């Protein structure tokens, strides 16, 4: 599996920061092969980031923080998978925790969207991930097979092929605690045998990435697990520097 | 109080349309005086709004469709009102039906995103409306001061000032049943009316508009009631000579 690096800005951004941020990574990244680097900027930047990419040539792949389920309409505020591939963005996370717990996105809803960005030629980015007391009620793969279970059974194991997995222990995420690698590559082994429970040709190929706090300090560490394909940045994917480490990381580990 | 005709295009957009749309928008609004137009485009076409507007000098207000309560943060997939300056946007539709079946925003929820523009120095576009089942029921009214209140109650009736009210039925929202221009008069009476009974300053200046389904065919006979300062346009905001029209009755009438 090829290692897929994804930068999710969150809720950052201005017409000067996108484009000093794109064309600084895109400095970095010279000669740099080995691994797919896409950002996601909010909804106003997506425009911005592709008339910047394209200027240059990058091969920095364009994606998006959320997605709705309708492409055109009546429905004030959403967010349309068509409208995003008229500016090339292909690479859609979905299911976020700060969705899932601040906009009460359930897994219902989060596979709604994964069924839509497949029927629109887009790749969603399912996040998963438990919490802090599931965590320590050790129910871990509990809430993950659950959460991959909403897409397994109402769409079919093959539903995730060409779909990459961002495991994100929730209070991992801007917490500066991070899961260990091991223990991230623990849990990314088993997320692998439940999927491969009902395929092994999906299991094997699913590129499953790592969401805690990754930096450019524990970055290698992460690589080097095998059942770990990549990682979903978000704060360290502000700083072209730190960004551009961490792509580094796995595209030596991964070669 | 100037009129104001505001075009939500809702989930619209392409990179072909929204250049032509704008264009011709500008081409036949040439010259008319008296009313203020504002265009919401879906998020991912503000910035192209932005440049094409720009570059034709156009008078027409930049708005957006929705806000989020944070400008900056950790909140994958908001909308933020400081961002949405950055592109010059200032008239934002919130509380929206659409928005409030679909996404079950509450009226405490809308409520804040109302005082959280206002504190961004943006212009909110409250949306209130009654259903269909509560017309039938006689709710109309209700409905309108409960939705209504969830702001003046909290924030006081000196909050609505600068803000924009769009008295929209949701039986009449883009199913070409609209409400009479006598009904909707009635109905922006009576709103008037509750916010005069805590301020007649406040209340004479507030700007409300009329929602159903308002078109080039329909839009002087509303806009020729005293109490409907304004119109939010749905479908016939996709098309300029429709939206340029209703853009002109208001100027006319008022």
């Amino acid at each position: 599996r090829h290692p897929v690096v994804m930068g999710n800005w969150k809720l950052n951004g201005s017409k000067e920061m996108v484009v000093d941020l794109l064309n600084g990574l895109n400095a970095e990244l010279e000669g740099v092969t080995g691994v797919d680097v896409a950002v996601a900027p909010p909804a106003l930047f997506v425009d911005l980031a592709e008339r910047t990419l394209t200027e240059a040539g990058s091969a920095i792949i364009l994606g998006a923080q959320n997605t709705d389920l309708n492409n055109s309409g009546a429905f004030t505020g959403d967010m349309s998978p068509a409208m995003l591939k008229e500016f090339g963005a292909t690479h859609i996370i979905i299911g976020h925790s700060e969705r899932r717990e601040y906009h009460a996105e359930s897994d219902e809803f989060v596979a709604k969207k994964f069924a839509f960005l497949k029927e629109n030629g887009l790749t969603p980015v399912l996040c998963i991930g438990e919490s802090d007391a599931q965590n320590e009620a050790g129910e871990t793969m509990a809430v993950c097979a659950r959460q991959l279970d909403a897409v397994i059974n109402t769409q079919g194991v093959e539903a995730l092929e060409g779909a990459i997995i961002a495991y994100e222990p929730i209070w991992a995420i801007g917490t500066g605690k991070a899961a260990t690698a091991e223990d991230a590559q623990r849990i990314h082994a088993q997320i692998r045998a439940h999927i491969a429970e009902k395929s092994e040709a999906v299991a094997k190929n699913v590129v499953i990435q790592y969401g805690g706090s990754v930096k450019p300090e524990n970055a290698a560490a992460y690589f080097a697990q095998p059942d770990i394909d990549g990682a979903l940045v978000g704060g360290a994917a502000l700083d072209a520097k730190s960004f551009a480490a961490i792509a580094k990381a796995a595209a030596e580990a991964k070669a």
